[PDB]
């Protein structure tokens, strides 16, 4: 690094995974840098991929967004979003309830899952089931389907894809499937376990994360928290469930695979218009090009534990959910920074 | 004397609709000047409107003297918290205000001021236009306390709009303390603790006992330690307290010792009457771990019925109901054919 430019100084081969929420927005707002800091990576064909416990939309519309607010392309094939690896799913459940918001519907569907129910599906079915539903007549239309065998068919697991945006509903026919009797709607079993009617995963444990507002919200992992006292008040043991995200293993072994395939292609080693292939859940890259991958991230308890249980290195920033002083428990950040572009920037220097 | 005090949800009524026989036992009560109250953990509009509506459908005459709802007892605490961040549904400002708190707070206005305050709320436009105000220095005036008057209808951010109230720096909005500690910001009551409840549907839904160990396992989780907070409601002591003093003046009136013109002074929380000129209350409840522990603590009797929370074969593993039965018209006569 000197002043603006990148100069390569090794054959060594370095790579970035970048969180998107509070590293390279807020909300649809860029950090001041971030477009700077992807800009210098696209220059000097660095590989990174945006590894995010965020979701909601397709890999597509994500990636395309964020091109056009940071004013750089960023290739649909370097996203790993939380749900995105529920796409190795689909041949293991036909039936899913794809719970998160309504464009969750779109995507699992997309990802080829034969037979996708949307929890506000079962609020138009019958409104008693969530008395405490906030949905306006104008909602129920807008997001939710008439579904064909919804009360004769058993549903096969519980995906959460992201946050819903109505908990009370969310979190009762959750419960309701958790509880049931072999996953038929409008059943409820006779027997307590810890092990659910039928299985459940979410996509992401984080507590908080950084939107907009000044001080830190609730995410997924807060409902996943909420889902399991729930089910543990029911049956007395806690709930036996699936997690993906930031920091499982699952995730960075999935994540390592979509960075070597980009990093292929990067080098013109595979063509742009070759299909990539999904890696399988559970596994590791046969291969590791990289002398070091740097995790940038805000959030010491998704981003910089799971780079550093996987074996990356990491840069924490400050312009999410960490704050000078917090309390880094046993994370131990390769740099700690103020934002993301100094991330790049001093990682460079330092590693390259 | 005897007495009864009814539960409303799984015994009188399934949602809106009447349970069959709910009408014949309270005018069969009527017909015989049997004093009743209706002790309620549901809530939401203010006693009068309720009581009219419960009036309505069953086609007898039920005063609003005679009911207590989870929230009733906040009237009480009017003068001692200014301004109250009010949980519930919207109608539950109006109730609020009409007790007299002197500066009510929905959680709706929260939302009006900032959505980013709540990233997972379901409000629409035109909902937060409907229910919310545009209240004076959100941001300037300390809350003095969370009122959760009844269930709210949008959980991720009332959730998350009464986890900030309670770890603010002294109750201020857009502030977030420095220290972790057992104790709120500023208290916090809530005015029903029942898991479950009997609404419609043929399955038991949550009610606010599970929206409540909802707020106290995130608290937990960014303090370390357990939230101190305040409950009301069946089965607690502060309620059937309450109620007791509520069920001795209604009994006045309808004898004859006070007249209907008198207004009714407010029983201060937390004190037992002084008197007990009743032989045997009896509690007709639905659920065994609200109404049947509730009054069997108080030392009243109790009736279960099966048109509600409990099914017939369900493990009662404390409490033991003075009788179990179909329904509240079973319950009525058959308490009075035995104990009257
Ligand atoms: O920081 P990201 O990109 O992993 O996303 C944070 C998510 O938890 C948003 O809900
Ligand atoms: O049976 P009730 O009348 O006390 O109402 C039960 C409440 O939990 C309803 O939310
Ligand atoms: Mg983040
Ligand atoms: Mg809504
Ligand atoms: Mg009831």
């Amino acid at each position: 690094m000197i002043g603006k430019r990148f100069f390569q100084t090794t054959s060594k081969k370095i790579a970035f995974a970048f969180a998107i929420d509070g590293v390279l927005f807020r909300g649809k707002k860029p950090i001041a840098g971030a477009s700077d800091a992807l800009k210098l990576l696209n220059r000097n064909k660095i590989p990174y991929i945006l590894l995010t416990n965020g979701g909601g939309f397709s890999e597509r519309a994500r990636t395309e967004f964020i091109s056009s607010k940071l004013d750089v392309d960023v290739s649909p094939l370097q996203i790993i979003q939380s749900h995105t690896p529920y796409k190795s799913l689909v041949n293991k459940y036909s039936r899913i309830l794809a719970v998160g918001t309504p464009s969750v519907r779109g995507v699992a569907e997309g990802y080829g899952f034969q037979d996708v129910v949307h929890q506000t599906d079962i609020v138009r079915y019958n409104r008693d089931i969530a008395p405490f539903s906030g949905l306006s007549d104008e909602q129920v239309m807008e997001y939710s389907r008439d579904i064909p065998d919804l009360t004769t068919k058993k549903f096969d697991a519980v995906l959460v894809f992201n946050d819903p945006h109505d908990w009370a509903a969310d979190i009762q026919i959750i419960s309701d499937a958790i509880n049931s009797e072999n996953g038929m709607l409008n059943t409820l079993r006779n027997e307590k376990s810890g092990k659910p009617s039928i299985p459940i995963y979410f996509s992401n444990q984080d507590l908080l994360w950084a939107n907009p507002y000044k001080l830190n919200r609730f995410g997924q992992g807060a409902f996943r928290l909420l889902v399991r006292r729930l089910y543990l008040e029911l049956n007395g043991e806690p709930l036996q469930d699936y997690t993906l995200g930031k920091p499982t293993k699952l995730t960075y072994d999935f994540a390592h695979h979509v960075l070597i395939d980009w990093e292929k292609r990067l080098s013109g080693k595979i063509g742009q218009s070759v299909k990539q292939k999904l890696p399988l859940l559970g596994t590791k890259p046969s291969t590791s090009p990289f002398h070091a991958v740097f995790m940038v991230g805000d959030n010491p308890a998704s981003d910089i534990i799971g780079a550093q249980n996987y074996g990356w290195n990491s840069c924490l920033v400050k312009t999410g959910v960490y704050n000078e002083g917090d309390d880094l428990k046993e994370c131990k950040p390769t740099l700690i920074v103020n934002d993301v572009f100094d991330a790049v920037t001093k990682t460079l220097e330092k590693y390259a």
